[PDB]
């Protein structure tokens, strides 16, 4: 596992996830991928896509975290194998709000470098 | 391949390499580890040891770019193995100067990075 870089995403991951909320409209929510083994390829699309969507609906401008968090997702390349890799779709996973979405993703990153 | 680590050091390798040379005294000199197959560990252990050196010749005692650099090196686990590795002596090396010392250094952590 790459210590430096899970230790930037952890850097990265709580100064992005201490301003949040309050940058973002309560209203907003966001689809939250989950650790299904199967799905790991998908669910870093998605989260992926939604970033974006965290983009343009909150006054996220400009982190040095939020683009680090997302160019990071973009350019290291995980081991998303599994037995029976599936394809999972974005819309079918959980909304919710900010702080638990990057919380998941964080959980995710990590689970990731875990193998 | 962790290409998160692999750009933080290419782009702290160039922001330090292309400033150096005027940040340190022309006549300074380092011994440059090299990458023989069985000597990684210590080419490790020397780089790390003179990066020391250059942060009393030079200004270097703070810098962005100088402590990813030293931080990551001490920190990333790195596969430094060989079937027939082998303790070379940091004083046995060819000593250069600044800026070649630190392409050298880039040489040495894409080598490792590559295996």
């Amino acid at each position: 596992r790459s210590i430096i870089a899970q230790d930037m995403f952890k850097t990265a991951f709580k100064g992005f996830k201490d301003g949040i909320s309050a940058k973002c409209p309560k209203d907003t929510r966001l689809y939250s991928p989950d650790i299904q083994e199967d799905c790991l390829s998908s669910a870093l699309k998605c989260t992926i896509a939604e970033l974006k969507v965290l983009e343009v609906e909150c006054n996220v401008t400009e982190n040095d975290d939020f683009m680090m968090i997302y160019e990071g997702l973009n350019k290291e390349k995980w081991n998303t194998s599994s037995s029976s890799p599936r394809n999972c779709t974005c819309e079918l996973y959980n909304q919710t709000h900010v702080k638990e979405f990057v919380e998941n993703m964080e959980r995710l990153v990590q689970l990731l470098y875990t193998r």
